[PDB]
């Protein structure tokens, strides 16, 4: 997260960190054996890590999980990155508390200009690398669908949006993809991409979780 600030411990529940040997990817709790990241971050040997603040250190309240599947899904198109979306089945459920807790899914879409929380442990330079140890949060507002295609002229499909700010200085940015925005307490969407981070004119683009709702219910009610 570029020009962010710190979170607080465990003041995002919801939020997971995707595990490979190293944090790679974020990731949303939806209820206690499920998670929804994005179709981009799959790879096989996947730890997720519940109640993380700083992941470098066990301080408590964590829960190391490994995930039984990963449903990708069948859309998804690696060049475009539309419909990237993914599901993650935990092995065992988690222990829900106040500490870890899921996120609802919303019923309807969110409108340009409301203001949404984005979380995760990803880069906080846009010039250079610099990962944190500890969960950074941004609060950004969802732009208008024409501010966004000006920026991404012929990228952006009907499930994708963009939040953010034009002047730059504040997005997510690598290590954040895959974790969630979050609008009035509702998941509305998922970090994909963006050009480089906090560029001007070149906001985030997120996917779209509104037009997902039915598939992750029929996928987590045949699975
Ligand atoms: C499969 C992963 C291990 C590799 O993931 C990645 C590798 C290189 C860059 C990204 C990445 N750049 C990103 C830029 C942004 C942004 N809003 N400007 C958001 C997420 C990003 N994710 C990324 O998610
Ligand atoms: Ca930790
Ligand atoms: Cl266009």
């Amino acid at each position: 997260i570029v020009g962010g600030y710190t979170c607080g411990a465990n003041t995002v529940p919801y939020q997971v960190s995707l595990n490979s040997g190293y944090h790679f990817c974020g990731g949303s709790l939806i209820n206690s054996q499920w998670v929804v990241s994005a179709a981009h971050c799959y790879k096989s040997g996947i730890q997720v890590r519940l109640g993380e603040d700083n992941i470098n250190v066990v301080e408590g309240n964590e829960q190391f999980i490994s995930a039984s599947k990963s449903i990708v899904h069948p859309s998804y198109n690696s060049n475009t990155l539309n419909n990237d979306i993914m599901l993650i089945k935990l092995k065992s459920a988690a222990s829900l508390n106040s500490r870890v807790a899921s996120i609802s899914l919303p019923t309807s879409c969110a409108s340009a200009g409301t203001q949404c929380l984005i979380s995760g442990w990803g880069n906080t330079k846009s010039s250079g690398t610099s990962y944190p140890d500890v969960l950074k949060c941004l609060k950004a507002p969802i732009l208008s669908d024409s501010s966004c295609k000006s920026a991404y002229p012929g990228q952006i499909t009907s499930n994708m949006f963009c939040a953010g700010y034009l002047e730059g200085g504040k997005d997510s940015c690598q290590g954040d993809s895959g974790g969630p925005v979050v609008c009035s307490g509702k998941l509305q969407g998922i970090v994909s991409w963006g050009s480089g981070c906090a560029q001007k004119n070149k906001p985030g683009v997120y996917t779209k979780v509104c037009n997902y709702v039915s598939w992750i219910k029929q996928t987590i009610a045949s699975n």
